């Protein structure tokens, strides 16, 4: 049959899908509001991996793939190795263990990778 | 008249989600935020009219902060506050001479890092 009030529970159910899509819409580009304007002001795009970790990308980086990767112990952060920050011993060093300052850290990196952007 | 059912079920489950979702949404964006203040040293609040105030992890002073304003946005402008104001030499150094805020914002960091330490 055709049942009227079939086909308005269909109606209602597709809005009801249709809203929970538009809120995970708004979700979505408030994130990525935030990042782009994280990326665009620190020089990092801030990432989120399948494993929950952080993925860290300089605007300056050298080559594609090039990133650190985070891990909340969430007010505490501990870097994971990658092929990148084996590379970068040296600023982990002096400023990630030794100053003990994140910030630090990727401000220094910041300041390395963008010296290297202009080198020719 | 199972059908009925069935939908009326369907209805019912996504709006249980759709309060569940707003929930776990909102607290999501809040430790996102936060996450990039831990990493980077700067808490970012997006304002109104395309603006972005930034709060240093070693600012000295409660209410020291920079403001950004977006021409749209990809391309941003400081705007002036108190504290911009105090840090002339880091704006010619690395804004004016260099034109890359996240050169400016590093060594700002560093700089503040610096002061107390």
């Amino acid at each position: 049959g055709s049942s009227k009030e079939v086909a308005e529970l269909k109606k209602q159910v597709e809005s009801a899908e249709l809203k929970n899509q538009r809120l995970k819409e708004v979700f979505q580009t408030k994130i990525q509001e935030f990042r782009k304007a994280c990326y665009t002001l620190t020089g990092y795009q801030i990432d989120i991996t399948t494993e929950n970790q952080y993925r860290l990308t300089s605007l300056y980086a050298e080559h594609p793939g090039d990133c650190l990767i985070f891990k909340a112990t969430g007010s505490k952060m501990q870097l994971l190795e990658t092929e990148f920050s084996h590379t970068v011993g040296e600023l982990i060093e002096v400023h990630l263990r030794r100053q003990d300052s994140i910030p630090a850290f990727l401000s220094s990196l910041t300041l390395e990778l963008f010296s290297r952007q202009t080198v020719a």
